[PDB]
């Protein structure tokens, strides 16, 4: 058989079925003859194609497969990489490089020094030195994916490999299985039970690896046996617990003073799942107050290393905490109280805030929606004011890289066909990857887009404003019609520039068989 | 004074008053009291930023500077980098970096192994080990950039450096001058020269280093002066020779038989300021026929290196081409005589030719038009239709990254306010870098923009067929509204469906005092 | 023809005729069949290898050829490329791979990411992706390491490719010429021609670089028509100009301060073939006093981009020293008067004093001697005392790794037989390339190696006196006998406890018909 036959029966041997990309000629060779069981999704500028398979990868909790052309389509899709290097997205991103017989005279569309081009965003690179190990190559970039901790790989393949006959020993490659579903040896983990049991007023911190896992039912268990509060972890890029559970208490200021004043007065502090601790703003104190011990469960060695606190443990999330929430004992402390409801901001007949169009959308939306934020600006809002009983019903920028939510609420819809996505969009970040609302278009895939339109990089002004910078070009963006560029990529567009007509727009919308956009006129 | 000061100075004493960016919070400190000389011109996202800058340095023949965002604004970026790499465009790109207090934990925003994430797209890349040392490494930037060949560089700066105090031993860099402008030593030159006075039948093969250098006038001489046909290396990112000139052969097929068969019969051949060559297409065959001995000079010892035939030459191509064109002898062969007029093509009152659309340019343009081509299926036709008398008259993707086209008709136009730039962009590729268009509005530079519309990613149909592969997924990109894309960035809109509309549609665009978008429907 | 004779032809026709290695699996098959008109140089270990190839390049001033094992044996040759890499030294370091059909399953003996490993010591590193592509991936070696700034590059070749047949085409890379020997363009040259005609009190400094381009003659012309004083650039890995030319100031002390202050007056400092400048101690100051101009002549962008003063050209240092020496007018000033010769220190009949061992060097060695130094703490008397009249007779390691000297003054004696050499290396030096003796007592090579013997690591005992720093560990290397090394490696061996000692075994040594190594107690 070909490299070809035998790479494509390799894929859909290890559940790949799925293609993401942007065609060159260095891939025809690849693409060809292009399986039936099969299909490609195409996106017109690669950081959508990389978005796309992202959301795709992080709903579905499996591996997505990317096909992009040489360095220009590698380059282009590096910001993306960015976001999956933190959200241990398991991404397989492969690209077509030249012929073998003109690489060393680097005729164009030769991918120089490949392996190097998206170093340091990826878990491992390559090129294969010969035709016959292609197979081989896809096999290791599939596992080293897949394995804990989740991450984008890269492999480079010369177009005339994929014609050329594979090694007949490649059929061992087809069924292997590899798992890193471990945890903390029997007598270690008692250890940990025995403390965690032990303790007088524990806090529990969650982080994205804990919604990557779908170990959210069993933490909401431990909780609730423990009875006690539960904090998301800064900087969060999934939602790994029901918002409105007793025992949620909120996504942490990206702070370390703030931290450390925030946990004071917990003796002990388990955290899941997070890196410990993904800060933002320089908030200069004490990475814990005196009396605070710190216990870290994390699937990546990376964090556990440089945490500046704590113990740590490295292992699966899932089998860490679904074993910590049938060994503990049911605390006799009473259940925290859940957090009161947020107050309604008043809202006259004009630009609607963006409390209101959270709370709207909170109002409107079904139990099951799927949201996505690029909204820089209104995070905390946001966070307080809707509603998510479900697992996987939260998506952001993992490396707070714009350009992400709009394409991958694309690919988290195609993942999860049942439940409505809406993707709340700032007017700034919205033209990252605003050529992606093309493929929900042609493929018909029913997201909603919504725009929040203030006229200016808000975030920015506001930080701008704490270091009392002055004379900052470059914080406005003015003129952008986003009805106009919807019908340009064929997305039906509405608008709102009050509450009367956001209520209308959402109704439509919610009723609307195919993807639409909203822009909403905020404050 | 501070880094900040300081490096501001530094920056204006080097010839520096621009800053191409896409703002984030790690360059506020930097942007913050921005210089009243200097100007900021924001595009939208980084393939966009970069694009522009690049278009800038080009024509402008002088470093252009770029301020992007961490990891991701960088790696948004890395696609444009593989063009500025191939066309040696002196291109400084500055990142922000997260505090020094807080890398080691790596809080969101953090770029790690900043200096390997932008390579091997470039010739320098690096982040000072101090905050003292900034102004330092920019020096080291701009020169590294500048010093031949040229090529970008990149520098990362954590923002807490730019309020320190800088080495008072700084301002040593303000003036300092460095030079790469050498040629060959008088003996070995006499050598040469004596070998082109002997050639009975020489051929003069011109690169994008020619136009960078502004080197055309000499070649022209040169060329007049050995009484020589003249090609254009293949897969030309810029115009060399004016198009028009009777010696002025064309633009040569990027393959390896084609070229040696082209060249069969000339018994010395001279290549000045390209690489040999930029193949495309695999075309086996002998690189050079016997009979024929080839020369190379080139600015890029990577290219001397890699070349599989001949000799070389590493030096400015400017100081080369002015020392050639005046010590040559005047051969008493025949002056070659000009390749007649191309053939007009039948068209019909429907969709038009590709080979219409050039001829009708040709005939509207002025004579010191600018043209930019980004139409990949129709490149062939543009070359041979297309009057170009000066310098600095064509661009096309150097890398073949697409995307690049749009954002650089800005640059260029910028950098030329008195010479009309026109960018001849297909469908396809009008969509990589579509958020460029916002950047002409907001400034009013007034770049004309043609798509050209076949609805299909043309240029891969045809190597499609030539592979004889069949099933290729994702070739067709159907229901875009250019004129819609336009209106939501700002920019007029007009359509041509024919020739009586694209006449018509041109004299408006030719009148217009802004930026122009004319979608084209093309066969 | 397989890539096995092909790459033979290609060594043989670009002037390579000899290879230094230490043999391994994966480098039989390149090995075998070994040409009759070739010369294979054993080394016991990498370090060693590298070394004897270095001290043979930099003599002959041409490309040495070295064949190493795999990963391990590239890692043991690393710090020596370290000193390549400062010394500007052209080395083509060859490495074999394992069989490209093991390469995935990571075999024993696999380089993995070989390209990698010797960077960033390295002006190119690669692995070819076929085994027709071998030849020219050697041509892209030969040709990158012999370009100006000469620096060491490296292959990697999987040990399959040898027997497989070559591209026929392969033939055009047999007699390629590159040139890089090139000089500033006419007019710049006459506008810094006229400043040096215009200077009241120029100086020159001058780098390893004039050296190796053998334009020491030149430089001497230069001084003496501009009636200046010539100084040697810090941390000199060689000897540009006579010492006991009346113009000669001598070596400049390698501090910030220090060097600023000597320059103090001269309005004019021409600096040639030397970066800008290779400090060592942290003298803090100023780089520069006013009134100082400093202009900087460098075969290295690299060095010309770090300088923190004055102008730049980037240029060969032999077409330019050539082109500044025959085009400066003959100044009327009186040419500088000799350095007085330095003192005699008191010696009695006990240990040596390193003052006395180099004047009675100095006394008793031919005139054309050359001297190789790694006797740390000696370095400046070493300088005052020893006449070397002509080019090539000095060395010492460029980045200040030990291990070079003794393994690079057999490569010297190889590539000088008919100039005597002498390595003057400490105890402590001694040991890291201990076993290179072997190498000189199997070819025969004449070289003769006076170990100062101090029993400590002298200059750190000094720096560890000026920072005031206290219980050090490791600073003393007691009970080792040279003489039983010597003899162990086979290497006639002497010793001289005091002066008449050394006197007598100096005679010996000199009449000598093989190597002798002369173990020296010293104060
Ligand atoms: C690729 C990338 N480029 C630039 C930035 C810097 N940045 C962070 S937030 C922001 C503002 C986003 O504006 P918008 O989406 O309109 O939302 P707002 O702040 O107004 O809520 C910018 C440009 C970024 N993080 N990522
Ligand atoms: C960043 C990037 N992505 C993908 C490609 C592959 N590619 C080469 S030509 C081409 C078609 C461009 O289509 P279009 O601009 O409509 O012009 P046409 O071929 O129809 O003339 C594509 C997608 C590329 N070279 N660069
Ligand atoms: C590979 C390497 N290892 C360690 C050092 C650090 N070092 C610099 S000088 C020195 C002392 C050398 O001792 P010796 O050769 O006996 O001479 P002395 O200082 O006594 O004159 C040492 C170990 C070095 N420069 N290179
Ligand atoms: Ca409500
Ligand atoms: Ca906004
Ligand atoms: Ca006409
Ligand atoms: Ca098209
Ligand atoms: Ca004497
Ligand atoms: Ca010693
Ligand atoms: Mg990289």
């Amino acid at each position: 058989a070909s490299v070809h036959g035998t790479t494509y029966e390799l894929l859909r041997r290890q559940g790949i079925d799925t293609v993401f990309g942007n065609p060159g000629s260095n891939e025809l060779p690849f693409l060809k003859d292009f399986p039936e069981d099969f299909r490609y999704i195409l996106a017109l500028q690669e950081a959508c194609v990389v978005g796309i398979a992202d959301g795709y990868a992080q709903a579905s909790r499996k591996p997505a497969f990317i096909n992009l052309h040489s360095a220009a389509g590698t380059g282009n899709a590096m910001g993306a990489l960015s976001n999956a290097w933190n959200s241990h997205s398991p991404l397989i991103v492969t690209a077509g490089q030249q012929t073998r017989a003109m690489i060393g005279v680097e005729a164009l569309l030769t991918n120089v020094d490949a392996a190097n081009l998206p170093r340091p965003l990826v878990k491992w690179s390559y090129e294969p030195a010969s035709a016959a190990e292609v197979p081989h190559a896809m096999s290791r970039a599939i596992h080293m994916a897949s394995m804990a901790p989740q991450g984008p790989v890269y492999l480079s393949v010369p177009y005339d490999d994929w014609d050329k006959d594979a090694d007949p020993q490649s059929h061992h490659l087809f069924d292997r299985h590899v798992s890193s579903s471990v945890r903390l040896n029997d007598q270690d983990l008692d250890i940990l039970v025995k403390a965690l049991n032990s303790a007088s007023n524990p806090a529990i911190v969650l982080g994205p690896d804990v919604d990557a896992a779908n170990a959210n039912a069993d933490c909401v268990m431990l909780a609730e046996r423990l009875k006690a509060p539960v904090w998301v972890a800064p900087s969060a890029p999934r939602c790994p617990f029901p918002t409105r559970h007793p025992c949620f208490r909120g996504l942490m200021p990206a702070g370390i003073a703030a931290i450390s004043q925030l946990l004071e007065g917990h003796d002990v502090v388990l955290v899941i799942g997070a890196p410990v601790f993904r800060y933002h703003q320089y908030d200069p104190g004490q990475y814990l107050k005196p009396g605070t011990r710190l216990i870290s469960v994390t699937c990546d060695p990376l964090e556990a290393a440089r945490a500046p606190m704590g113990d740590a443990i490295v292992a699966d999330i899932g089998a860490m905490a679904s074993a910590l929430a049938n060994l503990v004992e049911e605390s006799s402390r009473q259940l925290p109280t859940a957090a009161p409801e947020p107050a309604k901001v008043d809202q006259d007949a004009g630009r609607l805030h963006p409390e209101t169009v959270f709370d709207t959308l909170n109002d409107m939306a079904p139990e099951n929606a799927i949201y996505l934020n690029e909204s820089t600006s209104t995070t905390a809002q946001m966070w307080q004011r809707l509603n998510m009983r479900n697992p996987g019903s939260y998506y952001f920028c993992a490396a707070g890289g714009l350009g992400f939510a709009l394409p991958a609420a694309i690919g988290v819809q195609l993942a999860e066909p049942e439940r409505q996505v809406i993707a709340v969009i700032g007017d700034g970040s919205a033209n990252y990857s605003i050529s992606a609302l093309w493929t929900a278009a042609q493929y018909n895939i029913p997201t909603i887009f919504v725009i929040m339109n203030n006229g200016t990089y808000g975030a920015l002004r506001w930080f701008a404003g704490v270091l009392e910078a002055e004379n900052v070009p470059g914080l406005d963006v003015p003129g952008i019609d986003f009805r106009a560029l919807a019908k340009g990529y064929g997305v039906q567009a509405l608008k709102a520039d009050n509450l009367e007509q956001l209520k209308g727009s959402l109704q439509e919308a919610l009723s609307a068989k195919g993807p639409v956009l909203i822009e909403v006129s905020t404050v």
